[PDB]
């Protein structure tokens, strides 16, 4: 796999989770952005792959698992088989990426999207090669118990814009946020 993508929503104090859920109230269009970005592929015959940790998997409501229209892969060192509803299980990101090139998935996967949590982001962000980070900056502090790792600006560049991503400040339920895209190349 020649490139990876991460996607996250983060508060001002770098929080991504609290008590197994989001630190802020649910933001519908922010969620719809996550859905659009991770689901959309114009390559006929293929789907995108979402990779996530075990806690992130169980944070998704049962009725919404697996994430529709995407191949769902869960990372765990302890499970022997995927959690019920998930399509695949791997012990590591690198193992996950090798799996996509074996016969079952060979001709089936377009984009790869890392969707959390902290440890999966940390690993992905240090993976060699081209990687983009789609980061929604929630422009307030929220009490959090799970945090997004620091973005290394020696490696990552804030892109000034990105096709299909809105540039202006957004607001839903009185909460301001903005969509950012970062990239590294080595
Ligand atoms: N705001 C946002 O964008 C997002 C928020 N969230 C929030 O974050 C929280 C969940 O995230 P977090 O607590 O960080 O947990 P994770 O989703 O990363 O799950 C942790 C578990 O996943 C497995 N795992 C994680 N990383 C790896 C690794 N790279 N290799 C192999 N296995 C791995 C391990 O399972 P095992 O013990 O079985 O080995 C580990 O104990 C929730 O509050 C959720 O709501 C989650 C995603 C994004
Ligand atoms: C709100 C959000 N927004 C962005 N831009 N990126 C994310 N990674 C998330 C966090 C999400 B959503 B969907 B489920 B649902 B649950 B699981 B899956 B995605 B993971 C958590 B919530």
């Amino acid at each position: 796999v020649g490139s990876l993508n991460c996607i996250v929503a983060v508060s001002q104090n770098m929080g991504i989770g609290k008590n197994g859920d989001l630190p802020w109230p649910p933001l519908r269009n922010e969620f719809r952005y996550f859905q659009r970005m991770t689901t959309t592929s114009s390559v006929e015959g293929k789907q995108n792959l979402v990779i996530m940790g075990k806690k992130t998997w169980f944070s998704i409501p049962e009725k919404n698992r697996p994430l529709k229209g995407r191949i769902n892969l869960v990372l765990s060192r302890e499970l022997k088989e995927p959690p019920q509803g998930a399509h695949f299980l791997s012990r590591s990101l690198d193992d996950a990426l090798k799996l996509t090139e074996q016969p079952e998935l060979a001709n089936k996967v377009d984009m790869v999207w890392i969707v959390g949590g902290s440890s999966v982001y940390k690993e992905a962000m240090n993976h060699p090669g081209h990687l983009k980070l789609f980061v929604t900056r929630i422009m307030q502090d929220f009490e959090s118990d799970t945090f997004f790792p620091e973005i290394d600006l020696e490696k990552y560049k804030l892109l000034p814009e990105y096709p299909g991503v809105l540039s202006d400040v957004q607001e839903e339920k009185g909460i301001k946020y903005k969509f950012e895209v970062y990239e590294k190349n080595d």
